[PDB]
């Protein structure tokens, strides 16, 4: 129930300086890649924008149409806002409201010298991302790729879920022959082909451990290589959550950290049916602050 502006490919190509692959530091427009396309910076109709140039040529178009369909239905403060698209020119384009603070992944890794996020900001981001996932679930949508690189941050560090190309509708448990997502964030059933909102909750649990630790979901040069495994180290009493807390924080209290960890631990239950639903995750995150 939302109609979008149709942008000219050449208006987008013009404003993004002919889709420059160079970073913003040197003089280019490229903001990043991974979402089956490349994101560029632009200025259109008196507003700063993000332009996603998509990007089988038919499978990429499916990822383009589904994103428009999901964004036409799903409008929430904790979701990215689509302004319009482009189909006329060579490549397919998606135009969104610009997210000045980029991704949660980049802000947890302090990429390009940006200051570390305070525990106060992290609690707000976790609550915001949970409100975004709740909105999608209440509206019978499964994201299928909940990860820190897909949680974007605005002018006020408000969390905004992005990338709905792989999203699926509900309004059970479906199965698929095309297993999509990011392995390090994926639930056991999702890696096996199942399609359930319960898998989105698991992925969110990995995101909460990233928020607490400031560690990426997967690191080749690390023990354990997968962040989700720390849950076992803490459960076996070999280590504690306090040993994993991001040292790049001066405002993190033990009570709220443990309260967030408890939510992440519950989210990361290997049995899909034992996991809390998004409404419970939302409640618990609110109770943590309050
Ligand atoms: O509006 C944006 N601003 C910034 N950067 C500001 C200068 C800081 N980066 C974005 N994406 C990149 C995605 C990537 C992780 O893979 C990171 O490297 C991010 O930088 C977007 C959007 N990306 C998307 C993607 C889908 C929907 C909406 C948007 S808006």
């Amino acid at each position: 129930d939302t109609r979008f502006h149709s942008f000219s490919f050449y208006e987008l190509k013009n404003v993004t300086n002919n889709f420059d692959e160079r970073p913003i530091s040197v003089g280019g427009n490229k903001m990043g890649e991974g979402g089956f396309g490349v994101v560029y910076k632009g200025y259109v109709n008196n507003t700063t924008v993000a332009v996603k140039k998509l990007a089988t040529t038919e499978e990429l178009k499916q990822q383009f149409d589904q994103e428009i369909k999901v964004m036409a239905k799903c409008q929430h403060e904790n979701l990215v806002e689509l302004l319009g698209f482009s189909s006329d020119g060579d490549d397919l384009c998606l135009v969104y409201v610009y997210m000045p603070n980029g991704s949660l992944l980049d802000r947890l890794s302090c990429l390009d010298g940006t200051p570390p996020l305070s525990w106060h900001m992290r609690c707000k981001i976790a609550q915001g991302a949970a409100n975004g996932i709740n909105f999608l679930h209440e509206n019978h949508h499964i994201h299928r790729d909940i990860k820190s690189a897909n949680i974007l941050l605005d002018e006020a560090f408000t969390a905004k879920i992005s990338d709905f190309g792989l999203a699926r509708a509900s309004e059970q448990t479906v199965m698929t022959s095309r297993i999509v997502g990011t392995t390090a964030y994926m639930a056991p059933e999702a890696l096996r082909g199942e399609i359930t909102p319960k898998s989105d909750i698991y992925s969110f649990g990995v995101v909460l451990l990233e928020i607490i630790t400031g560690l990426p979901a997967v690191d080749e040069h690390r023990e354990p290589q997968l962040l989700l495994d720390i849950k076992e180290e803490i459960e076996d009493e070999e280590k504690t959550i306090e040993d994993y807390i991001d040292k790049k924080m001066n405002d993190a209290d033990s009570t709220s950290v443990e309260a967030m960890y408890s939510v992440a631990s519950q989210c990361l239950h290997e049995k899909k049916n034992k996991r809390p639903d998004i409404k419970k995750v939302q409640q618990l995150l609110q109770e943590m602050t309050a």
